[PDB]
């Protein structure tokens, strides 16, 4: 296995890593280099929102990620992810920065799961919804230079006086381990909504955000940053 | 017309229209000629579940239907349903018995509709659940035999004394008109459960029982009974 | 008569019929007498939230608004709704202008209604959130002057390119009838959401907005749009 | 010490610590000596259901814990439990046999919690539920003789080849924590439910199961067998 399910919002193009030669949005599954992608259009300073869905029986992941005015971009891949994922992970979101930098701001996260079966109702489900972060986050594991400032946001990458930071990698995942399969399942499905501030001084920006499925005990890889995005510690 | 989307579990094999030569499950489109089916086992007597699903982005609604120890069937289909419903609908159960009959009763049913936009906080959202029947459902709106019996269970055909009624339809919608799409809308979704108990002497049986999401004024079309499952004018 | 049960957010006192002598909330029951009310500042312009409460179980109907900043009253009162309701209700939302005028903008609304036994599985319930109100709500029942702006806004009230007129009367209830207890039922509880802007040009504002509960039929009274709030005929 | 708030379903009376002379269910503030008791009768071998509720606004934590018809018992205290408990807290079950015995199993459990600081678009919601319980739940910090059976139900108290042990201590805790109250705070709130199956063949029985809110790294406190119901130290 070691494991990661990705949806990467990917403001930095690495066409030596097979990104497309032009800001986009990807499905990540095992590797950095995305499944599937299409065309997105960062725009700085502006609150974006991210909507990602996958249901066990349709097996599709989908994503759609929008900022208000209609300018809206979506994928969707196309696999099984009951064989992918271990039955328990953690979900959580993570962000860096290169030697170029912006924003990873988190304004907003919520997540949704369901594990029903048979006689309906719920066998085990969860949610949870943040929409303004708590200065200390007791239900985040909050992982490398990820904080919470003091407006109620989540900055998943280094801010210093209204500045962005190079070379800067944050994730958090909460805190309670999901149960995402059982052999008695019938349905699994998930539904992760979270909203955004990707900005900065400069035009040129990197690398971007992402929210991730991993196992329980899943922390910062190796050789993490600038585009791995805390992700993977190889481009394989 | 009416338009009409539709999961049917189909019960006898009429395939003198489409209907594979064997009991089954069936995406309806505009049509009771499913436009994707799956062979489907019928246990006489025992208490079977229902999961529906769609997302938009991802565009495919699918259905899982099963029963307690293993025994379950899968259908899906790829549809934009933005361009085959109107910005309002009606959604509901319907059933039907020919001169084969068993009972179609509904044990319980569980819907949720979002209309999502630029945040966490849904433009527009639907959630009812019922798990057992009012003997007066003021939220549903019944058509044809559609009732609600001693138990708290809703019998869509006919009951007579324990045994079914032969010619029967019956269909329940909720009362609340669902918001299935705006334009400022970037995701719409939906998912539905219901729980069924599907009875019999006889072992042919006929017709089934269907999902159907349709015009918020839609009412049982002029002979649909048995093999329409009251839910089209014709076999077109 | 219409049954009522209403929370009102009163902006005017009327020291003739029993309002204090300031601008307060109040819980309702059967009258436009309070049975019990609190100071509240209205803040002129500004953006206000209530959230309203109720269980079977406490017994006691509460409610809370609070604008942005800190200024927030709340109100309480032990009653059984067992008692004084329907079985089956409607949940609204109303407003009136009297000689002065107001805005009474309602810019989101939801409500959940549980009716609980032996499980989690609810034996029934219901959930609806509005957070923009499409031009044209299928799903809502508007009565007197209650419409609906091009922003997505629910104006109870008539607004005249900016400006609130006098003498207007607007309600607004969900389309779907609640079921608020069953005889078989062991717990049964609601919960209300919504935000709210009341604006003028004028210092002197009247006259509120209410959340009610209601018999499903229920309809704006007879002469009851002032001080009355679209809810009672007279001032018993 | 361990900050603790707890509603107890207390099968055995310690008259020498102020337990009624009879089988009861109480609201424990603080201490094993309940602020409210209420008489209830333990039905041996049959699943019964409690609820549990609470709101900072009607500042009223109630309970209902019931069997199929009649038989339902009722208890509540008015209580600020915001100045009570800390920011953060974790939400649990706890049970306890001593030289009597019975087995405490739960068959289900579900929590909710809102912290609406916000506009509902909660601040912060969470919510889980299970029905059947996974033979290694990742996401419970399962704490006494507590682990979960073969049949997907959480056996609190030791159960040796169907039959319960004497002297068994055992609780079970949500793995999140979960943020109760915050300054910026307006309402909060939150709701549990479980389902639970006291059996034994002796004729008398012992101690209780109990729902409880701590301090977010509690423990099985030292003298907490038996009376304590895994609760407290001491019986003051
Ligand atoms: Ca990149
Ligand atoms: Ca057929
Ligand atoms: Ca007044
Ligand atoms: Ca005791
Ligand atoms: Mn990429
Ligand atoms: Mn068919
Ligand atoms: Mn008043
Ligand atoms: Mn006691």
């Amino acid at each position: 296995a070691d494991t990661i399910v990705a949806v990467e919002l990917d403001t930095y193009p690495n066409t030596d890593i097979g990104d497309p030669n032009y800001q986009h949005i990807g499905i990540n599954i095992k590797s950095i280099r995305s499944k599937a992608t299409t065309r997105w259009n960062v725009q700085d300073g502006k609150v974006g929102t991210a909507h990602i869905s996958y249901n066990s029986v349709a097996k599709r992941l989908s994503a759609i990620v929008s900022y208000p005015g209609g300018s809206s971009a979506t994928v969707s891949y196309d696999v099984d992810l009951n064989n992918i994922l271990p039955e328990w992970v953690r979900v959580g979101l993570s962000a860096s920065t290169g030697l170029y930098k912006e924003t990873n701001t988190i304004l907003s996260w919520s997540f949704t799961s369901k594990l029903k079966t048979n006689s309906t109702a719920d066998a085990q489900s969860l949610h949870f919804t943040f929409n303004q972060f708590s200065q200390n986050p007791k239900d985040l594991i909050l992982q490398g230079d990820a904080s919470t400032d003091s407006d109620g946001n989540l900055q998943l990458t280094r801010v210093s006086n209204g500045s962005p930071q190079s070379n800067s990698v944050g994730r958090a995942l909460y805190y309670a381990p999901v149960h995402v399969w059982d052999k008695s399942a019938v349905v699994a499905s998930f539904d992760a909504t979270f909203t955004f501030l990707i900005k900065s001084t400069d035009s040129d920006i990197a690398d971007g955000i992402a929210f991730f499925i991993a196992n329980t005990d899943s922390s910062i890889p190796h050789g993490s940053g600038g585009r791995l995005l805390g992700l993977f510690p190889d481009a394989n």
